[PDB]
């Protein structure tokens, strides 16, 4: 259909817009800290947490491993700072925190991770984009 | 990807909400009235101009008509209250008013027509659903 010509022009439509964070592997907790705490300095905090949680809930989280990498392995990997982390990430988040994680694409489908199974929760708002990077979405006013 | 359960949770997720407008052919006039004046009450007013700029700028129009109907066919059945519009007619609607309409959708991406060439102009929210029919979207605060 009629799609927008940028991301930015997108998220305005909404009245959003991109805060970036830095190009590296710990895009995707700094753009959750961001979200929760209005600052992204506590991302080393999030990721430990958010492996803690998926270490605490081991049976929710293999099934999201791709087969024939031990579990072990793949939290081993996440634990360590630079680590780029995937949806497993952000539904342990979203789990650990009781709220949900709405992404934004570009001329793509908005998705919605739900932490609970409540009606009324807090909602983040984050935007993913080329390779494995995610940026902050904030309020324009 | 992780979809939105109701199109409702979908606009909420963005601070908006439906006004739904009457299931009949007249549903994209009315939810174009509502955002451009608040109410959609000029529904008959909005069908009329509409089709008179189609008509005015024929050469931009003829080419959205379902080949093998004349252009006349098109748009003297659209002049008639109670026929369903479609896209040639928010493309219209949209250049006529200079301004942009940007269509939700639940599940699917975000769409914007637009009106212009210019880069900050008006924009206007629709609903698109079921059918051939639209509602109007609005702020919920």
């Amino acid at each position: 259909g009629p799609e927008f010509v940028s991301f930015a022009n997108q998220l305005q439509a909404l009245g959003l817009k991109l805060r970036e964070v830095p190009g590296d592997g710990n895009c995707l907790f700094r753009a959750l800290g961001d979200q929760l705490e209005g600052h992204s300095r506590n991302h080393l905090k999030h990721r430990q947490e958010t492996v803690d949680y998926m270490i605490k809930q081991r049976e929710d989280f293999e099934p999201f491993v791709e087969d024939d990498i031990p579990f072990e392995k793949h939290v081993a990997s996440l634990a360590k700072p630079g680590t780029f982390a995937g949806n497993d990430a952000i539904v342990a988040f979203a789990r650990n925190h009781q709220l949900n994680v709405v992404i934004h694409q570009l001329n793509a489908p908005l998705w919605q991770i739900r932490g609970t199974e409540k009606s009324s929760v807090r909602e983040l708002h984050i935007a993913y984009r080329y390779g494995e990077h995610y940026d902050s979405v904030r309020r324009i006013n």
